[PDB]
């Protein structure tokens, strides 16, 4: 089974419960963060700490090694502008997995990445164009890599209750964060859903 994980992207939005969830469950959780500061300082808090930048080769590098798996929630926060951090820091991650010998990662994208290319509003367009980028780089990387393309992501409670559609769209357009932390960890136990992409959805 999978015991030691490392969580990219904990201290965002859906990082910040995902790493909460797998402290619960038992998982033996490795953080890279930019900033300690930004991690809780009480309740559950990861086993292992490093502090550096996932555009920083060897900083991903020792956040990989020992691993078991690896959970990709990187994100720009409320930056829509034109960026690479998500691609590049995944060719980071995919070059330390093979390194290292970790093949499981379970990266966040978006829905939008199985939308009608006519359909996707122009303002989120600088986003998913890298998040188009990132998937590219995980698809290609020969890793055991399950593709979660979530909708909007929102703020209602942990359900477990969501349902998972694979490889198309669902027929809801909200995830709570915390389901959406959820059903990553989710895929760490099972490989039913290597290789494909997965929406999670729910109506609360
Ligand atoms: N908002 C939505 O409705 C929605 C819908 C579909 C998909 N998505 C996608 O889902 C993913 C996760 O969304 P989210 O809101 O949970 O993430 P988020 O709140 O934007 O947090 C992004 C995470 O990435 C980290 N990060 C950014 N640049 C980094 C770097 N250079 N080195 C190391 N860490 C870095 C940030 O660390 P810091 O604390 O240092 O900033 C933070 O932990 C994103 O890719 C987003 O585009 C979002
Ligand atoms: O299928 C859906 O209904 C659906 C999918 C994805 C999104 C989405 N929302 C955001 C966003 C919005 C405001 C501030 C920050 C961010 Cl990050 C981004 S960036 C890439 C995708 N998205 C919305 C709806």
């Amino acid at each position: 089974a999978v015991k030691k994980i490392a969580i990219f992207g904990a201290t965002g939005q859906t990082g910040l419960t995902t790493l909460a969830q797998a402290v619960q469950a038992g998982y033996e959780v490795t953080v890279l963060v930019r900033d300690s500061s930004r991690l809780p300082s009480e309740g559950p808090r990861p086993a292992h700490v490093v502090v550096g930048d996932v555009l920083q080769a060897a900083d991903v590098d020792k956040t990989v090694a020992g691993q078991d798996a690896v959970i990709v929630l990187l994100g720009t926060r409320n930056d829509l502008s034109p960026t690479t951090v998500m691609s590049e820091g995944a060719r980071n991650i995919v070059a330390a997995m093979k390194a290292h010998g970790v093949d499981k990662v379970v990266a966040c994208t978006s829905a939008f990445l199985l939308w009608d290319p006519t359909k996707v509003p122009p303002r989120l367009q600088a986003v998913t164009d890298d998040h188009i980028r990132m998937h590219k780089v995980l698809r290609e990387s020969g890793l055991k890599y399950v593709a979660v393309m979530p909708p909007h992501i929102g703020d209602q409670p942990l359900t477990g209750a969501y349902t998972v559609t694979l490889d198309g769209r669902g027929p809801s357009r909200v995830i709570s964060k915390h389901d959406l932390g959820h059903f990553m960890l989710r895929c760490l136990t099972t490989d039913e859903y290597d290789g494909h992409s997965t929406y999670p959805s729910h109506q609360y």
